[PDB]
């Protein structure tokens, strides 16, 4: 049960829903979770391979957490790189707020 | 436009993902991240009152890393929890090996 691709789905599903809902004018802890939930899954990401590969892209290009914009931008970038990785469609990240309300 | 119940199904299968694959051994940091990530999601979760909800449950019920076996159990608990304030069928915890 649960394969690579539907751990995948489900958490990106979390973490864009997640970067949709994130404030225009976060408070400094909604900032410092943002940034401690995704050094936590570098960490503790279920697949391997996959851990390693977000441990590496978070490692050159933080995450950025200074607003709603910049951290929905981010992860859309950092979805990308995995995206681009696999040889599959990259989405256009002005649409992100389109795709994820 | 993804609904309240598609967060909550796509969280789930992450969280209990992530207790499936918990070491049996926990280092010190592990179960620290894992303790960590609860906390982070009573604030973080999106669907407010959710949020809360969650809250409370982990304030009478502080999450257990210890191992794998122990993780897993306290998260089926804490999910039951969940599916009965909701009025869904209960999970029996012995099956968490199963859905994960
Ligand atoms: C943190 C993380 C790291 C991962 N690393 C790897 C890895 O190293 N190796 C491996 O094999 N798998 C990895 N995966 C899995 C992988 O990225 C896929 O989720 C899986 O292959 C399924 O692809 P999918 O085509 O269904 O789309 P996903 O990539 O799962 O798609 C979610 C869906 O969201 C949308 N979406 C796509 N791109 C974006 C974007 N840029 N922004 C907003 N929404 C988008 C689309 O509607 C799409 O169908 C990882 C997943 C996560 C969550
Ligand atoms: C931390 C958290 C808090 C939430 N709080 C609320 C809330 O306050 N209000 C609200 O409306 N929604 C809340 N939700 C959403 C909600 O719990 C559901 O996810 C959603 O209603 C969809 O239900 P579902 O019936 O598809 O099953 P879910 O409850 O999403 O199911 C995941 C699936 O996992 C299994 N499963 C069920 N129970 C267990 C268990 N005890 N252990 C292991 N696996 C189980 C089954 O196979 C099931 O179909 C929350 C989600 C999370 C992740």
């Amino acid at each position: 049960p649960v394969t690579k691709e539907d751990l995948g789905r489900a958490t990106w599903t979390f973490l864009h829903t997640l970067a949709a809902q994130y404030p225009e004018k976060p408070t400094r802890q909604q900032k410092k979770d943002v940034k401690e939930l995704m050094t936590i899954l570098s960490r503790m990401y279920p697949c391997r391979e996959c851990a390693d590969h977000f441990k590496e892209i978070l490692r050159s290009n933080p995450a950025q957490a200074g607003s709603q914009e910049e951290f929905s931008q981010w992860l859309c970038h950092v979805h990308n790189t995995v995206n681009r990785s696999l040889g599959k469609l990259v989405f256009p990240c002005e649409r992100v707020d389109a795709r994820w309300g």
